Parts: structure tokens; C-alpha cells; sequence
């Protein structure tokens, strides 16, 4: 399968770098930006400046309309870069000019090419202000029309997970990590050939529900790590509605070389048990030789 991750605007730029830093395999990275400076800080092999004539590489100035026009100017280039993709992830923060405006255009392009297209976006922090919140609402509803499934991460909820003393700067940094965890949760079960690699066809069916999608993450160590992580993931503040209200649940459990089948099954039980009896649920596992004693459980819940 040909899997592409497109980061769009600053928010997406940081998520993509974060995936590359964490050596996420089996995917092609495309950084898309209107801001030449930020784009030059991208680690992606493909760097695509959009709206060069409109913006002159200066960014979209917080205007979603400029980001939209910028992607339309470059739509032929966008089509070309996406050609042959079976799945694409369009990742962006909502609220500013480029992510809000170009991500829907880039998502629709990917959708019209026949790719299974998943959007993974952040809803901005309340502290970012009303203008960002309003523009983010517009982007989110525009994104919904343009993707097969839209995972929305509420940044405010990150504030409930990190320490009360966390500086704003590290709050943003953690938002970059949650976005990345969103994409990798799904992509690792598909792109990288794992022991219980679920078929693209059943992923296609989970990822084709209407309504919105949400995510939960759980991390635990040592004795009882699988159970602790799964319970943390299904009760994650990131997961705004209860997981029982979802048709289709994807579960990714990742651990070091010491991850046992018993662990995978235990985690999967808790998640299946926390869901509706009639849920379409798939789960996979992945081995990360960089993790020692920690286990990560990622849950994606669709069709709320």
C-alpha cells in the first residue's frame, strides 16, 4: 500500500517532524506550507510550497481564505504529489490561515483521487482566543465534507493531562505529540507489516462512518502495564464522549520486544468491554524496539 502523511501549515509541520523524529516507518511524508521559513524547517523529504505567487512565501496571515486560495493555485502540484496513494493522512491544526483553509482543499483532492483519506486535526486552546475558535469551527466542518473520517483533538483536554505548571510553550509541544500519536496509531497497524496486521478493507469500513471521531491514549510501565494503559486510554480526557457511543473502534497497542500476547489480549478485552456490544472493533499490535518497559495503547473511536 502507498501511504502518505501530509502536514499542512505549522501545526501539521510540527506533527510530521515529530513522526520523523520518532522514526515512524512505511509512510511517505509531505510537508505543505504557505510559510517558506517554517517549511524550510521541515524534515519531510517532499516540501511543497503552495500559493507562492499569492503569499510570496510569507504565510497566510491567519486568513483561512488565503490558505484556501493558496492550495487552489497549487492544486495541480498537489494532485501530482498525491497520485497513486491508497491512504492519505491530512494533518493540521485548525484556527489559522493555512491549516484551516488548505487542509480541506488538499483532503478533497486526495478523496477525489480515490484515496482513503483520514484527517487528524487539533481544535485550538481556548486561550488562543475567539477568532481562532471560530475559524477552527469552520475548518472542522469544511474538513468533514472532505475526508472519509475526521479525528478531532481538543487541545484544551491536553491541559488536563500535563502538569498544572506546564508552560504554554510545552502545551503546544504536547499538542504536536498528540497529533503525531493520532496518525501513528493508525498508520503503524497498516504501513508496517506486523504480527496481527488487519486488512486495509476492514480499516476502510471503520474509517467510513459519518459523524466525528475521537482518540484516547494510555501509557504505562512494569507490573500490570497492559491493563493500566488500556484503562488510561479509554478514560483519556482527549476522548470527550464515552467510547460506548461509537460504531467502530480501532485499537493500537505498542510495546518493546518484551510485549506478550497475554498483554495484547488483556488490553483488547478492556477496550471491547468498554464499548457497545454491537461495535465494529479491530485491533493490532506493534513492536517498537526503542521502548523498554513502557506500553502505549491508542484508541480511535468513530461514528459518534
Amino acid at each position: 500500500a502507498s501511504i502518505k502523511v501530509i502536514g499542512v501549515g505549522g501545526g501539521g509541520n510540527n506533527a510530521v517532524n515529530r513522526m520523523i523524529e520518532n522514526e515512524v516507518q512505511g509512510v511517505e511524508y509531505i510537508a505543505v506550507n504557505t510559510d517558506a521559513q517554517a517549511l524550510n524547517l521541515s524534515k519531510a523529504e517532499v516540501k511543497m510550497q503552495i500559493g507562492a505567487k499569492l503569499t510570496r512565501g510569507l504565510g497566510a496571515g491567519a486568513n483561512p481564505e488565503v490558505g484556501k486560495k493558496a492550495a487552489e493555485e497549487s492544486k495541480e502540484q498537489i494532485e501530482e504529489a498525491l497520485k497513486g496513494a491508497d491512504m492519505v493522512f491530512v494533518t493540521a491544526g485548525m484556527g489559522g490561515g493555512t491549516g484551516t483553509g488548505a487542509a480541506p482543499v488538499i483532503a478533497q483532492i486526495a478523496k477525489d483521487l480515490g484515496a482513503l483519506t483520514v484527517g487528524v486535526v487539533t481544535r485550538p486552546f481556548t486561550f488562543e482566543g475567539r477568532k481562532r475558535q471560530l475559524q477552527a469551527a469552520g475548518g472542522i466542518s469544511a474538513m468533514k465534507e472532505a475526508v472519509d473520517t475526521l479525528i478531532v483533538i481538543p487541545n484544551d483536554r491536553i491541559l488536563e493531562i500535563v502538569d498544572k505548571n506546564t508552560p504554554m510553550l510545552e502545551a503546544f509541544r504536547e499538542a504536536d505529540n498528540v497529533l503525531r500519536q493520532g496518525v501513528q496509531g493508525i498508520s503503524d497497524l497498516i504501513a508496517t507489516p506486523g504480527l496481527i496486521n488487519l486488512d486495509f478493507a476492514d480499516v476502510k469500513t471503520i474509517m467510513s462512518n459519518k459523524g466525528s471521531a475521537l482518540m484516547g491514549i494510555g501509557i504505562a510501565t512494569g507490573e500490570n502495564r497492559a491493563a493500566e494503559a488500556a484503562k488510561k486510554a479509554i478514560s483519556s480526557p482527549l476522548l470527550e464522549a464515552a467510547i460506548d457511543g461509537a460504531q467502530g473502534v480501532l485499537m493500537n497497542i505498542t510495546g518493546g520486544t518484551n510485549l506478550s500476547l497475554y498483554e495484547v489480549q488483556e488490553a483488547a478485552d478492556i477496550v471491547a468491554s468498554a464499548s457497545d456490544q454491537d461495535v465494529n472493533m479491530i485491533f493490532g499490535s506493534v513492536i517498537n524496539e526503542n521502548l523498554k518497559d513502557e506500553i502505549v495503547v491508542t484508541v480511535i473511536a468513530t461514528g459518534f
